[PDB]
RNA sequence: GGAGAGUUUGAUCCUGGCUCAGGACGAACGCUGGCGGCGUGCCUAAUACAUGCAAGUCGAGCGGACAGAUGGGAGC
């Protein structure tokens, strides 16, 4: 469903583009910051906000983040499957790692992942490299996932005539 | 066991090349320079080389030699 909000959420930041749009006048500015928030225990979001200023665009893309939030299997300390995530030409592999690894991914994917709470990631981006696509190809990635519970409840089977 | 970033625009998304962040050298150059261990050290002209050595040995195969004096005598 739906993820209530009302969580401890960390709310950090990938880019604020300055953003034109000319008039009779000429060029009139807004700042464009599009931020990702979540707690570390498996909720995950993402929102964009635009203004004159730096920080009300700060504040309406935490709000539109908390608005939009997604949930991530985190087995293991890890995702579940290995998955490419693609939302419109930024393609996105994630593979699950081992316990020693640390989140292996660039920047805006880095921030979903980290603010997801899974913590041993390999992936990569193959496609292009503007932070609001890519972390759009993040959780399409995320939420096509499966659990091994839920994914043995939808087979009609049990989870041990799966996992061996 | 797999990280990306800048750059086409007034602003943007794709496509697309270019550029960078890494590890390597039988490397060289520049600045600098303490030792020890272990390795490596003409990639070029298979260009031309002074000098010194780098393939000799067996007298239990052989003939002749050179010394040598165990005793043997020789001239003062």
């Amino acid at each position: 469903r739906i993820d209530p909000s009302k969580l401890e959420l960390e709310e950090r930041l990938v880019t604020v583009n300055r953003v034109a749009k000319v008039v009779k006048g000429g060029r009139r500015f807004r700042f464009a910051a599009l931020v990702v928030v979540g707690d570390k225990n498996g909720h995950v979001g993402f929102g964009t906000g635009k203004a004159q200023e730096v920080p009300e665009a700060i504040r309406k893309a935490v709000e539109d983040a908390k608005k939009n939030l997604i949930e991530v299997p985190m087995v293991g300390t890890t995702i579940p499957h290995e998955i490419i995530g693609r939302f419109g030409a930024g393609n996105i592999l994630l593979k699950p790692a081992s316990e020693g690894t640390g989140v292996i991914a660039g920047g805006p994917v880095r921030a979903v992942l980290e603010l997801a709470g899974v913590a041993d990631i390999l992936s990569k981006s193959l496609g292009s490299n503007t932070p609001i696509n890519m972390i759009r190809a993040t959780l399409q990635g995320l939420s096509e996932l499966k659990r091994a519970e839920d994914v043995a409840k939808l087979r009609g089977k049990s989870v041990e005539e799966l996992l061996g």
